[PDB]
């Protein structure tokens, strides 16, 4: 059987250089990183190369940190429920401005949050798709502490303006921290550019593991832990290090600034033949701007046939995708040509046969 | 060379079973479990079998949630922060009461607990080295929201009279958690005999990954998450799981209680041989009870010798242990009578060298 994997805005395969550089921490270097004798010793230079990884990847200084945790959903977590009591509670600002398109990690964490009484602005999406930053300027007020807005949207594959709302986070002295899960590996990251306080990541959306990720916290910046115990990193968030994953994870982001290149000019250019050979369909609209886009992602529509119905099918001939109703397909660099054009012909042939139906 | 590995309360390593079955996962079944596709479906059953595992090895039945965490700092942070919000905050009882032996995840946090206005009573352990029972009784008052103490202790190897606390807990209604992360493998745990409504552990003590462990939550009891975004975990814990980690937690567990009799009366024959030979040195006291200990453990002191010294020795001639100041030596199912025959040469040999010194 041969089957074609376009779901890569859910999870990416890890990886074989991945899976290569952590096998030796699940087979004979098991030891605690904490601990002082040769067991624990002997891990440090790997996890060392690894964190270099991480902060070559967004651009992060020495004096910043780039906290280890075990998904996005943690760091997004963590970032609101610490400014919840940095600053909600301690300093008075109640209120935090956001998107509707963002995660649910953060939408949940926040309606938590109101139902403890902060006033959260859930920033609207326009016709073009996208945030203004024009719009986070104006609903900035002084009870504001901070300003959440994702890199790039999961469904749509939209890039948000990030650095402008950077720069406008930066005059009216706002915590700014973006959710660049769906950046990382797809477009260049720069926290510095984006003049970010936090970023959040999830290593099994650039071909490392499910069950890791990332939080960049800035110098100076504060941020009670969500995880207590203060032992491991800088006591900003406790647990014994996930060595394997965390040696993974940094081998992961390398390739992945590595293929930056390929991402942009291959990725994109099989991402287009797939979605303007499906553009000569019928009522085939592709959803959202076009142009604003990580290189992978396309989310089109059809006539009358619901996305749920069009992707089922598309199950039964071994190709995967989502929906986002419309229907989310989204590459890696593991898909090649030969996929997409096979894409193409299964993609029609569904297409016309579940439109049969009067 | 041969090293010795001694350090088991720290971590464990990876059984050849365990990283055997997550392999597959790390490979080609790279699928997010929610996906509704075949590369999400595939993983199912895999993920049920790993659950059912978790549940037979606790004695957790149907209607309780055996809860996938990231680590047992994870699980103590949440069940904490989670009565917090629940019992302290919306209910009034505004005290939890704890033992000071607890691991700093429960301390830590209970720490921050009353930085908010928590009434904290941490019990002092007495002579033996244990908590009464009693003690939690005449300590729950009715502000009192939950009663946190650890089956077993990570340094001296001692177990709590859980059940007793158990009972203690039933009749006053109030919430029991028991911290159980170093009684896995090591003694039989029964959440049911315990009368627990919270149970933590780790997979990392008893040959799993580090980077994944449980909650136990028990029917019908709430606990507001600490991962909000409520997708995956029946809402009560939001982000991708870590599919491989789950498989091998699984296997860890299974083979952790399949193991409880050679636990017994092997390994504990291995720590016994070690402990009696130490015993036959100087003032080489053993540090607590001696007779309500998990069986793997061993907390030595010396005459005039710092443990961190007579560690750092131990390290050069290759042998892996830590400190509890005294010494802790902490054996698992993979140690051998080889080992520590060879581990009291080494150990005496370094207490009478590193005394010569006037
Ligand atoms: C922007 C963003 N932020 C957070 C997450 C969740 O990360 P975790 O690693 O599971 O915690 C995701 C992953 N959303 C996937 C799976 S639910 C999708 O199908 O769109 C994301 O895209
Ligand atoms: C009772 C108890 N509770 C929690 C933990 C920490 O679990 P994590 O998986 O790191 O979150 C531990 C592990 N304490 C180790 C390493 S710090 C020791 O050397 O004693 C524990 O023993
Ligand atoms: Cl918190
Ligand atoms: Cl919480």
């Amino acid at each position: 059987v041969q089957r074609i994997y376009l779901d890569n805005n859910a999870t990416t395969r890890i990886d074989p250089k991945v899976k290569e550089i952590m096998d030796p921490f699940l087979r004979d270097h098991y030891g605690n990183p904490s601990s002082l004798h040769q067991f624990g010793t002997e891990t440090h230079p790997a996890i060392a190369e690894a964190l270099d990884k991480l902060y070559k990847g967004i651009n992060a200084r020495d004096i910043d940190d780039v906290i280890i945790t075990s998904c996005a959903t943690e760091s997004n977590n963590w970032v609101l429920k610490g400014v919840y009591f940095d600053e909600c509670l301690k300093k008075g600002k109640n209120h935090i401005v956001t998107t509707v398109a963002e995660h649910p990690a953060v939408r949940s964490t926040c309606n938590f949050l109101e139902s403890l009484g902060v006033e959260v602005t859930y920033l609207p999406i326009n016709e073009h798709g996208s945030i203004t930053a024009e719009q986070v300027r104006e609903a900035i007020t002084e009870k504001t502490a901070l300003v959440s807005v994702m890199w790039a949207n999961n469904e749509t594959g939209l890039i948000f303006p990030i650095e402008e709302i950077g720069a406008i986070c930066k005059e009216k002295g706002v915590l700014f921290h973006t959710d660049a899960v769906q950046a990382i590996g797809k477009i260049p990251v720069d926290v510095l550019k984006a003049n970010a306080d936090f970023l959040s990541f999830s290593a099994h959306k650039f071909h490392g593991p499910k069950g890791i990720g990332g939080l960049y916290i800035r110098s100076g910046v504060g941020l009670t832990p969500l995880f207590h115990g203060g032992e491991h990193m800088n006591g900003r968030r406790s647990g014994t290090l996930n060595v394997p994953y965390i040696v993974g994870m940094g081998e992961a982001m390398k390739l992945a600034v590595e293929h930056l290149d390929y991402e942009k000019e291959v990725v994109g250019k099989l991402r287009d033949k797939l979605e303007e050979a499906l553009l000569k369909i019928p009522d085939v609209m592709v959803v959202g701007d076009r142009i604003h886009r990580v290189p992978n992602t396309t989310l089109v529509s059809v006539r009358g046939i619901e996305g749920e119905a069009m992707l089922w099918d598309l199950n039964r001939s071994n190709i995967a995708a989502s929906t986002g109703t419309a229907i989310r397909l989204s590459l890696s660099r593991f898909n090649t040509e030969a996929e997409i054009d096979k894409t193409i012909e299964v993609f029609s042939q569904a297409a016309v046969r579940l439109r049969n139906i009067s």
